[PDB]
């Protein structure tokens, strides 16, 4: 019904698409509020450091636990669901989105470099729900794009917020003939049992060809 | 070296973004009557509107060549994975067609598949409102590659924090023992979160 979302990142500008797809009606009606915070507001040094060399060697830097611990303490309560995009996470699916759609406070912690010191989430887990998730089997530069996906998948399940087993088959609209390609005639037959069956066969077929693992 | 064109009725979403340029094009600049919609009701009936192939056809005609790789995000596409990103990292020209509503008339990709290579892909098993978020993900996964197991936990300073210690092996400086500990963490994490990567059931 109602939901607050805090996003924490060192590139707040990458979250612009969210401000751009949120309807004013939902914000006015207080269905949703989305804040973005610059992690660097919680650094301790004049150089505004967020990253440091990894214990045990290895390429790339790791984000500092001290800075992240500062930010999460301020933003989180014991009622928060802390969401941490990560290339080593549990799969984010539609089931996940559905379950999170009923939460009242999401915090999304977007890391960069090789990620965030593990102690941050371990510590968080001793007093709030914490979920390490990945949005798909590919590698990104950080968690900001993942957050865009997660926020969208979830918010569109919250009634009136974004204004909206087998693979879906093909869709068709006007004109009935275009570049020598006619809309499949069954779709114009006015026989709605035949149409439903024809769509089901397309669906089964496409699913076999594209996602045989759903079977 | 690579060029990416994204075509969308929501160009303001793509807002933020040398050997590579990325152009965002407004599909509506191609409409035939400014007083008409890009979407219409679906043949056969159903919920939601479908995007007409007419406007899409004019846009892609202009923007594509026969060598163009045309990418269409769809919730019914082939899985987009790291293998896909690697394959696309060598292309010279990608055009990403972002749909909205219930999506694009199927004849667009079917007609395009007669003159160029078309790829219907999905970035995940979850539902979006249109192809634009997917295009961002796809662009990010592909560009970072232009010239097995899940990773375990990483740590940096301080060595103790809120009374949590860094795993002492990592302070040992024994490269072989550290490698071993990390493989162990990674296998453990993989079995727990993604058992399918090792051929088990989910
Ligand atoms: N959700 C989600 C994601 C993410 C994601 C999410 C969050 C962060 C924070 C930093 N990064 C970058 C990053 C990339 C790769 C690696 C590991 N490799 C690097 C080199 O050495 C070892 C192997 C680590 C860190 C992130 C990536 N990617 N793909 C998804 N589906
Ligand atoms: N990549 C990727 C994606 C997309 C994606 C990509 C492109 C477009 C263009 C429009 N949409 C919205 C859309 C949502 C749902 C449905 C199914 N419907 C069936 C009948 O009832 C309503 C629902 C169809 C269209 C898109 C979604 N979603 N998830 C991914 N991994």
């Amino acid at each position: 019904g109602s939901m607050k979302i805090d996003v924490v990142t060192i590139f707040p500008e990458y979250l612009q698409p969210v401000r751009q797809s949120l309807p004013g009606k939902a914000i006015d009606a207080g269905l949703v509020d989305v804040a973005v915070h610059d992690l660097r507001r919680w650094t301790h040094d004049v150089h505004k450091s967020v990253d440091d060399s990894p214990y045990g060697g290895g390429p790339g830097m790791v984000m500092k636990p001290t800075v992240w611990g500062d930010a999460l303490d301020e933003i989180c309560t014991s009622e928060t669901l802390l969401v941490v995009p990560t290339p080593a996470g549990y799969p984010f699916t539609q089931e996940t989105a559905w379950q999170w759609s009923t939460e009242d406070h999401l915090v999304i912690a977007c890391g960069r470099y090789e990620g965030i010191d593990q102690r941050v989430a371990d510590d968080a887990a001793t007093r709030m729900r914490v979920r390490e998730v990945s949005i798909g089997d590919y590698v990104l530069n950080g968690g900001e794009a993942a957050a865009l996906v997660i926020i969208e998948a979830v918010l569109r399940l919250v009634p009136g917020v974004l204004g909206n087993s087998l693979l879906e088959g093909p869709s068709y609209t006007r004109p009935p003939s275009w570049r020598g390609m006619d809309v499949p005639p069954v779709l114009l037959s006015g026989d709605h049992a035949k149409i439903a069956a024809w769509r089901a066969e397309q669906s089964r077929q496409r699913t076999i060809e594209r996602r045989p693992d759903l079977l």
